[PDB]
This record gives structure tokens, sequence and C-alpha cells, in this order.
């Protein structure tokens, strides 16, 4: 196995991208039409919304992924914060240090865009993983689903 | 005292908006030029990035504020999640139920836009406040500042 890190491309709909997201949470059965629609809506944000993928070359499937959306604010001298989302590594490839590579790629992008911070939410069990990526836990997440 | 809830407007730079944000965290001394630049960059996102303010009428200053940025995803059938940010109530006006009004305004906007959830981060001490707004705490926030 060999791993290539890069951004999501429109052809990744045939490389198990949506299937890998399904290891994080419900995707539904996303059609090619819908995949392309939402790919172009995200591409429209340019550098303010980046999806990283790692492809495993032999299988030609996506092995890991993570996203970041840059939020412009008024505080912090009209600063910018990165929100890292949708980080998932295929269970087959856990222990291969792919999730760190994804997170670092997105942190590198946000530092380069002049963000003052990056944040993400995780389970209590995954705190120590993200501490290894230089992060700290000082707040909690609240959520409301419109189920 | 009388309170009017609405969206941020370009004239709010003269109504203590940036001063109120300074009760949450560092703003720096944001110029009118920079305020207008960043107001128009956020306005450009339309319904995908809403800032709510509550003005206290007698003083004509902003008494509370909160923001939401809608993130488009591929999971959840190409769903949308609302990220509520930058929620702050002037210390003078705490106990007047303004923060609930702000949060509910932003949740109402996200439900109307078809989001499947809304999330935000808070201190452990403020968990119970947000539980009163119908939210639940099941994850933690990790952060990295580029200080
Ligand atoms: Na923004
Ligand atoms: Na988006």
């Amino acid at each position: 196995e060999t791993f290539k890190i890069r951004k999501l491309e429109i052809s990744d709909k045939r490389k198990g991208f949506i299937e890998l997201l399904g290891q994080l949470t419900v995707t539904g059965s996303v059609t090619d039409e819908e995949f392309d629609r939402r790919f172009e809506e995200i591409r429209s944000y340019g550098d303010d919304h980046v999806i990283c993928v790692i492809e495993e070359e032999t299988s030609g499937k996506i092995a890991a992924t993570g996203s970041v959306m840059i939020e412009k604010k008024f505080l912090r001298n009209c600063g910018k914060a990165g929100h890292i989302e949708d980080v998932v590594v295929d269970s087959r490839f856990r222990g291969k240090q792919l999730g760190k590579k994804v997170v670092e790629f997105l942190m590198d992008h946000c530092k380069s865009m002049g963000c003052y911070k990056v944040i993400l939410d995780c389970s209590v069990e995954n705190k120590v993983f993200y501490e290894k990526c230089g992060m700290s836990n000082k707040s909690i997440q609240m959520s409301k689903y419109f189920d």
C-alpha cells in the first residue's frame, strides 16, 4: 500500500469517497448528479473551503479525508478561523498515521490563509489523538438536530 | 429598556458592535474601513452567513449578538450544518433572556434553510444555558491557535 495526499477531485465519486464518509455518519445514497452539484458549490468557495483526501494507490480508493471551512469574523482584527470537519480514516487503514496527515494538511492551509486558529469537535476518546496534532481541549460542543 | 432583534447592519459600527464583541474575546481597534470591508465580505454569503443583533433602544447600542455560518457537506444526503459563533450578551443586560433570543433566531434561520443540525462550542459552565435552548453536549472542542 502507497498513499497520495491531495484535494478532492470530481472523479473521486468513483473512488469510494461517499462510502468512506459513511464510516463517520449517515450519507444516504448520494447520486452522481448530487455529488457534482455539491462539489461545484463547495469549489465555488475557493480557498475558504478545502477538502483533503488521501488515496491508496493499489486499490485506487480514498483511504482518509477531512475538510476545512474558513469563517470570516469581526473579532481578532477581522480575523479568520478554520473549522475542520468530516475527518475519517477507513477502518482498514487505521494505525497508518493517515488522520494526522489529513489534519496537518488542513492546519497548514489555514495557517497559510492567515487564520488565527483552527477548531474541530471530537469524542472524548479522541482528545489524545488531536493533542498529538498540537491541539488543546478547553471547550465543549453543543448540538441540536432537526431530526 | 426595550430590545429590538434584527440582523447586523452597516451602521452598527457606530452602535457599539465591536465593543460588545470585546466582552467575548480580543477584537483589536477595528477601523470603519475594515468594518465595512468585512461586513460586505460576509454579506456576500447571503443566507449562508447571518449575524443577529439585539439593539437596546434607549441607549441605541447593541446589547447582544450571535452569528451562524452554514457549511455544505456531502454526508447527510449533501446536507447543511449551521455553526453558531460569536454569541455574547453585554454584561449590563445579563438575566434579560437576550442570549436565548439570539440563539433561537439563528436556529430558526438554520431550520428554515434546511440544515439537519446546528452546533456551537461553549464553556463547561454554559452547558446548562444551551440545554435550555434544546441542545445537548456529546462531543468536545479541540483548538490550535497560531499565536
Ligand atoms: Na466567511
Ligand atoms: Na459551504
